[PDB]
């Protein structure tokens, strides 16, 4: 438990520095403070374990697949912080060989820490998490940015979806739109593009609560390159994926290999 | 007072839908929807013999509501939040006095924060005062927006170029609270096409008393007799909304409304 409780202590010290940066100041403070946060991150992660490795959003040609790799979001929601001074999380994955140990993602300005050790459940607080349960898509609300619907080809795709769904949400934060999932407040999420800082501490908190994840071709999320999404409960992640994306799996072949090959 | 008498009801029944949840441990919604609204009721009556109530759970349809004072209530703003989510979903009550907004009041539930406003005397989020908005461009504004009212045939294409040029898109699923949030700086824009008196009555006047504004998609004013298309922002980018992008569909938004 050693790593876990040096790593949920630091992401909680981290928080109460982004509120002090606020503070002071009382589009540029966000690029201070994202660069702020991911340097104390960093630096403490270093000078405790001289040998891990940080996959970075501020930047800190890393194999993923070997040793201990910290993937780090210091600020998750830029835009959220910027305009409405919360819904923002700073995010934490913490992967051994290959392999997911913990994910953390702290709602600094509430302060609630979201939290899991890959076998050990999954929290909010002290306050366990309980497994999902199947939904089917037309009693599900689902978080979906109302910008996918205007692209050429993804807002067709995307708009049978919708249409099938009870309703939808976007809260601005892919990792606390991740970890809606986990707390049943959102039966799916999904997007075309994350970057795996966005959602390596999200997706061992989903996974605790048995929740499912894949790209929008079904193929399992790895922290090794960005990558589309899909993120709900059992029942309904296989309604999507196999009832709705299926019937278009060629065309979002295609936008994929547009959006991230080479 | 009036004022005061309208905070400390909007806050007991609150209290009760608490009650209710506690208790319960989809018909829910239902049951709780009713108890609320009945209980707002018979509390503005008993005080009140002579004001009306425009209620979302069927008090005074069609009462006109121009005549003397009229509370327009929802007692579950966002009932779909409350069943998924157990929070993100507010009582609203607007106070008209002769067709025009005195008093507004938005509580959201689950977090006990009360915003309110009396016109002419500012807009508060419990006891702090609200800052007026400034203006903002389209660009660097975010704007709320169901995704659903894009993939509508003609509404889609209407929403479709605000959507693009705007910085991003959010959706909350409480109306009275996607107001309340354009109140206070956490959005800079907020439109639908539908959308009942009731959830936005005691939301508009939050927002009027911090200089943002408010009319229909074809850019007419909001009132109490019926729903509306709405569409609420800063100045600036209300205009820059409304001028720049809705104007070009004024005849199909005029064909939509009736």
């Amino acid at each position: 438990m050693a790593l876990y409780g040096f790593a949920q202590g630091l992401i909680q010290e981290a928080g109460i520095r982004i509120k002090q940066l606020m503070e002071q100041n009382l589009n540029d403070l966000v690029t201070n403070v994202d660069k702020a946060t991911e340097d104390f991150i960093f630096d403490t992660i270093l000078e405790t374990y001289p040998n891990h490795q940080v996959l970075g959003e501020e930047g800190h040609d890393i194999d993923t697949s070997k040793g201990t790799v910290w993937v780090v979001d210091p600020i998750d929601g830029t835009l959220n912080f910027v305009h409405q001074q919360e819904n923002f999380a700073i995010s934490i994955g913490i992967y051994i060989d290959g392999k997911p140990y913990a994910g953390f993602v702290y709602d600094v300005m509430a302060d609630v820490l979201y939290h899991a050790k890959v076998g050990e459940g999954a929290y909010r607080g002290s306050q366990p998490l309980k497994p999902l349960n199947d939904s089917n898509l037309r009693q599900s609300i689902i978080g979906i940015n109302p910008n996918w619907l205007t692209k050429p080809i993804l807002g067709e795709i995307f708009k049978e979806i919708v249409n099938d769904s009870r309703s939808a949400r976007a809260y601005g934060s892919a990792a606390l739109e991740i970890v809606s999932v986990a707390t049943g407040n959102l039966e799916a999420y999904m997007t075309p593009r994350l970057q795996p800082w966005d959602f390596a501490g999200g997706l061992v908190i989903l996974y605790e609560v048995n929740g499912q994840a894949s790209n929008l071709l079904g193929e399992p999320l790895t922290i090794s390159g960005p990558n589309s999404i899909l993120v709900g409960n059992r029942g309904l992640h296989q309604e999507i994926s196999n009832d709705y994306l299926e019937p278009h799996h060629d065309a979002l072949i295609q936008l994929h290999e547009q959006r991230f090959k080479r």
